[PDB]
């Protein structure tokens, strides 16, 4: 079915999830070592 899966993607609560994962991994990029690579 394509309407179940449909539900979620348009749910109020996904959509918010997924935007503030997004900002999670960007500022996970950010704290990262460049001079040490084994670290």
């Amino acid at each position: 079915i394509r309407v179940g899966c449909h539900k979620l993607i348009n749910h109020h609560i996904f959509t918010n999830l997924i935007l503030v994962f997004i900002m999670l991994s960007s500022a996970a990029l950010a704290a990262e070592d460049p001079i040490r690579s084994h670290s």
